[PDB]
């Protein structure tokens, strides 16, 4: 539609005003004296949040040209979330910080090409410095340091998450639930389990509890659904013959083949469970041969031409105990080999080396967690819902950013190793004065996460970074008691991959953003 | 719908802001310390670019006379891209240039039609002159040079697709698209690569890869969708009599012939494999028999009652290996005989050089490189989507201003040729001393690359201009450096394709607009 | 009964006021230059090509511009008040530095270093336009 076009000065005058509007909507939470932000929602009641990408995803503004700042912002407090969970101020701090900076050398009069390229360069620097000082992470301390620095000073949620990490592993699994109690629950599971149950309720043999038991049994595995007991009657004589109890994964049951199996169980001829196959799609057949690979068993695929009506005892797996309700079942320990249980494992972890998608790194870590260091969840504790919203952010987003933590490592916090290879590259020339300017941008950055922490605190920012400054090494000051000392002591690590990447992402919206000499937009 | 309607005077004054609405924009990301555009947008992440046409292509007035001046420059910058994809800035600018030196022409009281036939007389010596001047592009260190300009400076992309080029020829495809890097990464392709992954996961033998392998095959060719084993038994037959592995490239592969040769396989029998139909509809028939060219076989089809019943391993093809993955499969040299291939090869070539349509284009030009050349892909090395977009955008552009520097060739850059060919024409005349000033509207635009050049630089346009008329051949200035030399060994080089073009294009839109004596358009 | 601004929207008005007098004042510079008319209507018009005259009879009405305007009404008067020649040049060396410094003073460069860093280039300048002259 009809446009408006603005030039130099109009262009970047408003697109400052709408980066600094949005970023200073993001400044307000972080630290242990940072604080919250509340967002309404006309699809029932508001919510509040102390994350950046929250408030960030939810603007838009009335002036184009500065609703072109807030939008483009948007995209780096996304990168954040969408990489490591937290770190979503910090980038949107570095952000605002590179951008201002910048337009100040920009309009001082620096060439925008070489103040990119000057950028790049420590960026590159800035990068390689944070894997050269990235920790080596490893005892159980340092990760409930980390998930108590994100998760806002919470002793409780830090030793949680940080005591199913001891439990489970580096390849066990950690999930998490909306809850069901007054306090926070972590459940781990020593066994397999799944997206299904019984087909009927009459095999409850512990009406105290309402579970269905299963004693060392067999276990059948089948790609069809099954309709008639002739489709069964090969195996059911063998296994009646073995003496012991069966579990049928088809993928459904149903016809006579389900009554004459509830009826040969109901008048004591055979312990039978029918069960549907766990999930939907391929997915269903993917965990079939999970269980058939754990337990020693074959998968009966009708869709590769496999007749259920000449299966063997060859053919079935087995286990030490099995135990089933309606929509969930527990395996504990099949009798398959511990090469081929840990081939399984090396089969999912080879495509977690080409998981290119979210719903991917889900469905194939399902199958790690039902086979290596097991299965986890965290049930989210709170008395109010708007309560139930904050703490789940708090173990969502911090569960991501701990195993963003567990994968690139740690770095001294607060934003003072970020200070510190800043120092480093005090000296790191360009080929020109433009993109020595351009370095001194983007270095001019990494003081802004320890300065926005000190102004959260309502205290004098450029007085910390003087001091910081003078000191060495691991010396810094602590945010929540108000004195000096190693911050790593003083209980304060940032995870590596959190800052990296914050620092990337600002950078690069930054520095494509500083050179903008024109801005389009339609008519308001 | 009612009209408003302007003449003369109040006409070209509305055309004119118009014109410079679109092309004043435009302008301001030319050369190798030029700038970024930005367009906003409410649906996301707004489009930060350098490119003349992508900016161009969005300008839009409600002032209905300002919208015509501004759109007929966006059939200029359209025409650049459409025909030779680089140089949509410098069109523009030439374009404008043109439009306003013709202008001054028409309102000093030259005959406004005999403009155009001394404009066009005009073009012809100027693409003359340039045909004459155009090297010879073809060294690795130029073409990594053409790169390197057109990518706004970036030795990394230009050095990336003279590196692809290097493996793929001259007329071999190179393309670019969504990546996962912080680095760029490409891949080269040889043989025969085409869209359908494999027909059954049991056939996978490499777990660590997820790839299927077919050691030298035969391959049969059948167009008709093979939901029966019954018509393939002779040729089965025969196959197993050789003791080879067997490949079906079919219409489709499906029910009791997909599940007989995928058990045929599984239990050990024989590695018999199937794959459907590459890309849609009957492209089918079309590049199936490409593949009966590169693996010495016969088509079989049944829309021409070809019976299957019959056929031998002298109408089979054959390969030394087939690899097969989730999305593709990779046939590792089909045997074929040379002296059809090579004639098949020169007859694409010949479908290429007549091709219709960009989408033309494309689907010819794929099978010169998924036969006897090569097919090779950049997988985007970008931190943020906002990069990840420039990235793909310049790489994508200059993979075309490379192609186009070799086709028609290069002259000296920076538009130093182009004030070469102005110095040449200084004595050319037309029929009458309109058609002389005419002449001379293309003349007098020549300074406009350079002087919009040199003020992008933030350097005194009008001062480089007259030293760069005062020396001669392809002596000019470095923008980049900032300083005087040869353009050749400092890397400035103007593709002759996209300067031809420009100058056409530009001559054209002005030539038929500054000619405008009315204007009639619907009430805003 | 005062309007009052702070920061951006005064140091924008207080450029377009000094460009609205000084701007007037460039159009007569030299032998290939132009005039100006200025309306004592009191009895009738007086015409000119001087920066003093232009300066001197002109007043506006934003008031923020207004300022620009008067501020320069000395630094365009203070040559005939005192040098005689060089009303113009003066006036176009004014806008030029208040331009460049506002410019800077945008950009968040410290206004009083860029004055001391004015001040410094002043301190040798004078000396320079000494070293440079011959005497009449």
């Amino acid at each position: 539609a009809a446009k408006d076009v603005k030039f130099g000065n109009d262009a970047r005058v408003k697109m400052l005003r709408g980066v600094n509007v949005l970023a200073d909507a993001v400044k307000v939470t972080l630290g242990p004296k940072g604080r919250n932000v509340v967002l309404d929602k006309s699809f029932g009641a508001p919510t509040i949040t102390k994350d950046g990408v929250s408030v960030a995803r939810e603007i838009e503004l009335e002036d184009k040209f500065e609703n072109m700042g807030a939008q483009m912002v948007k995209e780096v407090a996304s990168k954040a979330n969408d990489a490591a969970g937290d770190g979503t101020t910090t980038a949107t701090v570095l952000a605002q910080a590179i951008i201002t900076e910048g337009l100040k050398a920009v309009a001082a009069g620096m060439n925008p090409m070489d103040l990119k390229r000057g950028i790049d360069k420590a960026v590159t620097a800035a990068v390689e410095e944070l894997k050269a000082l990235s920790v080596p992470c490893s005892d159980s301390k340092a990760i409930a340091q980390v998930g108590t620095i994100s998760a806002n000073s919470d002793e409780t949620v830090g030793k949680l998450i940080a005591e199913a990490m001891d439990k489970v592993g580096k390849e066990g699994v950690i999930t998490v639930e909306d809850g069901t109690g007054l306090q926070d629950e972590l459940d781990v599971v020593e066994g397999m389990q799944f997206d299904r149950g019984y087909l009927s309720p009459y095999f409850i043999n512990k009406p105290e509890t309402g579970a269905v038991e299963l004693e060392s049994p067999f276990i059948l595995l089948a790609d069809k659904k099954i309709s008639n007991i002739r489709e069964m009657l090969p195996v059911l004589e063998a296994v009646a013959k073995a003496g012991k109890p069966l579990l049928i994964i088809a993928e459904d049951v149903e016809g006579e083949a389900l009554a004459t199996l509830v009826v040969n169980t109901m008048r004591g001829i055979v312990k039978v469970a029918a069960v549907k196959a766990p999930g939907f799609g391929d997915r269903r057949k993917a965990m079939l041969q999970d269980i058939a690979t754990l337990t020693g068993g074959t998968v009966i695929s009708e869709e590769i031409g496999m007749e259920l009506e000449k299966a063997t005892l060859e053919d079935l797996g087995q286990a030490k105990r099995v135990v089933i309700n309606k929509d969930t079942t527990t395996i504990i320990d099949g009798v398959g080999e511990e090469a081929a249980i840990q081939g399984r494992v090396a089969q999912i972890r080879q495509q977690i080396e080409e998981a290119t998608s979210d719903y991917d790194r889900e469905k194939l870590q399902e199958r790690v967690a039902k086979l290596a260091g097991g299965v986890a969840v965290i049930k989210v504790g709170a008395a109010t819902e708007v309560e139930m919203k904050e703490k789940k952010a708090r173990v969502e987003d911090a569960l991501h950013a701990t195993r963003a933590a567990v994968e690139e490592g740690v770095v001294a916090g607060g934003g003072v190793a970020l200070i510190r290879v800043a120092s480093k590259l005090a000296d790191l020339r360009g080929q020109n004065e433009d993109q020595n300017v351009g370095i001194k941008v983007a270095l001019r950055a990494m003081e802004a996460p320890l300065r926005q922490i000190v102004l959260n605190c309502g205290e004098e920012p450029s007085v910390v970074a003087n001091t910081v400054k003078g000191g060495d090494g691991n010396y810094g000051y602590n945010a929540a008691t108000e004195e000096y000392g190693n911050m790593i002591d003083m209980g304060i690590l940032d995870p590596t991959k959190v800052t990296r990447s914050a620092l990337q992402y600002a950078a690069s919206v930054a520095g494509l953003m500083i050179t903008t000499e024109c801005m389009v937009t339609d008519l308001p």
